[PDB]
C-alpha cells in the first residue's frame, strides 16, 4: 500500500527520478516504522529530514512531531508536495541541504543522499543535536562506525565517534526504494556523547593523511611546522600505534602534547 501509493503519485504527478539527485524513494512501511522508533520522536522535538521525497516519512514526522523543516534540491518535488499534503508543521526549504542555512533543531531523521553523504555528516558534526537518525549508502555506514584498527577507520569514523555513539540498526535492501538503486542502505543511530571529544582538524587531516603510518612518522612527514621539532617527536604519546589504531580519545593525547610544546 505504500508501493500502491507511490506509483499512484508517479503517474499523478508524471514524476521522472532524478538519479543524479540520488531520487530513490522509500516504499517499506517497516524502515519508516523503524527510524521513527529509533530517534524516539515526541510532540516537543523539531526536526530536520535532507530530501522529503514523496514526503512518506515527512508524513509520519509531521504528526508527531512539533515541527519540521524539509529541505529539497527538487523544485518541481516541492511543488508536489505543497499539493499532495497539508503541513500545517512543516517549513519547506529549496535548496541544497550542504549549502542552505540550518534552522534551529534538536533530532535529525532523514534519508541522506550518496552525493552529500560526506559534507552533510561533516555538517552536522559541527552542531549542537540530541538525537540523529540517518539513513545511508551502505558502504559509508560502514565506515562510519568503523573501529579503531580495521582499514575502513578514517577521519570519519574518527570524527563521528568523538562526537556520538554510532551504530547501524538495521540493513536496508535496494528491494526497498524506488527506482532500484544499484547499492544497500543502513539507518545509523547518533547519540551525542555527554564526554564530548573536540579535536583540531587540521591535525586529524594531517595524520590521517596517510593512516596506515605510525603516529611519530605522520606528524614528521605531515608539517603543515619547521621540521626542525625531531626533540618532541620521540615523546610523542601512542607513538607505537599507527594512525588507524587511535581512538578519539588518543588523538587527544596527541593534540594535548603539541599544545604543550606551542605546535598548535
Ligand atoms: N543536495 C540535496 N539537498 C536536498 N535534497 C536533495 C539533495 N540531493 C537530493 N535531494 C532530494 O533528496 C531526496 C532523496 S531520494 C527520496 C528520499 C526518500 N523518499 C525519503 O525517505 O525521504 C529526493 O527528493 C531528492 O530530490
Ligand atoms: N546497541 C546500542 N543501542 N547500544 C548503545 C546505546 C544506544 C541506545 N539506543 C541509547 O539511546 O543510548
Ligand atoms: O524529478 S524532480 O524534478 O520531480
Ligand atoms: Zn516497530
Ligand atoms: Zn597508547
Amino acid at each position: 500500500k505504500m508501493r500502491d501509493r507511490l506509483f499512484f503519485l508517479l503517474s499523478k504527478y508524471g514524476i521522472r527520478p532524478r538519479d543524479s539527485i540520488g531520487q530513490h524513494f522509500l516504499i517499506i512501511e517497516d524502515v519508516i516504522e523503524k527510524a521513527i522508533e529509533t530517534a524516539n520522536v515526541n510532540e516537543n522535538d523539531v526536526i530536520l529530514e535532507v530530501g522529503p521525497g514523496l514526503g512518506f516519512l515527512t508524513d509520519e514526522l509531521a504528526k508527531r512531531a512539533k515541527k519540521v523543516y524539509t529541505i529539497e534540491i527538487d523544485q518541481k518535488i516541492i511543488e508536489i508536495l505543497k499539493k499532495e499534503y497539508s503541513w500545517n508543521n512543516v517549513k519547506i526549504i529549496q535548496g541544497d541541504a550542504v549549502r542552505v542555512e540550518w534552522p534551529k533543531f534538536n533530532k535529525v531523521v532523514s534519508n541522506i543522499p550518496y552525493k552529500i553523504s560526506s559534507p552533510f555528516t561533516f555538517k552536522l558534526l559541527k552542531t549542537d543535536f540530541e538525537r540523529a537518525v540517518v539513513m545511508y549508502q551502505l558502504e559509508f555506514a560502514l565506515r562510519m562506525v568503523a573501529k579503531p584498527g580495521s582499514r575502513n577507520y578514517s577521519r570519519l569514523s574518527l570524527m563521528a565517534q568523538a562526537l556520538g555513539n554510532v551504530e547501524i540498526v538495521m540493513k536496508i535492501g535496494k528491494g526497498a526504494f524506488y527506482p532500484r538503486p544499484k547499492v544497500d542502505s543502513a539507518l545509523v543511530l547518533i547519540e551525542p556523547r555527554k564526554d564530548k571529544i573536540v579535536l583540531n582538524e587540521n591535525l586529524v587531516k594531517a595524520l590521517f593523511q596517510h593512516r596506515r603510518k605510525t603516529v611519530p612518522r605522520a606528524l614528521k612527514d605531515s608539517i603543515h611546522s619547521k621540521d626542525e621539532i625531531r626533540g618532541i617527536i620521540n615523546n610523542v604519546p601512542h607513538s607505537n600505534k599507527r594512525v588507524f589504531q587511535l581512538y578519539p580519545e588518543e588523538v587527544k593525547d596527541i593534540e594535548e602534547y603539541l599544545k604543550k610544546h606551542g605546535i598548535i
